[PDB]
């Protein structure tokens, strides 16, 4: 399992799943993570030896279970 974060500049990593928790770290765009688990639709990773959370909409998951092999769009 191999998740990808796709930031226009850079994505900010938190200890906790929320905003509240506030930044530990900054994410780089095109940067592979680990991922541990998925707790309340955010997503656990780990960098650097730290753990933390990251929103979803800018992590996509790759290979979700996909099967289908030289699909065309269209």
């Amino acid at each position: 399992m191999q998740g990808v974060v796709k930031v226009n500049s850079a994505l900010n990593m938190r200890s906790g799943p929320g905003s509240n928790y506030g930044v530990i770290g900054t994410l780089r765009n095109n940067d592979k993570v680990e991922i541990i688990k998925e707790v309340d639709g955010w997503y656990e990773i780990r960098f650097n030896g730290k753990v933390g959370y990251a929103s979803k909409s800018y992590i996509t998951i790759v290979n979700e279970g996909s099967l289908e092999h030289h699909h065309h769009h269209h």
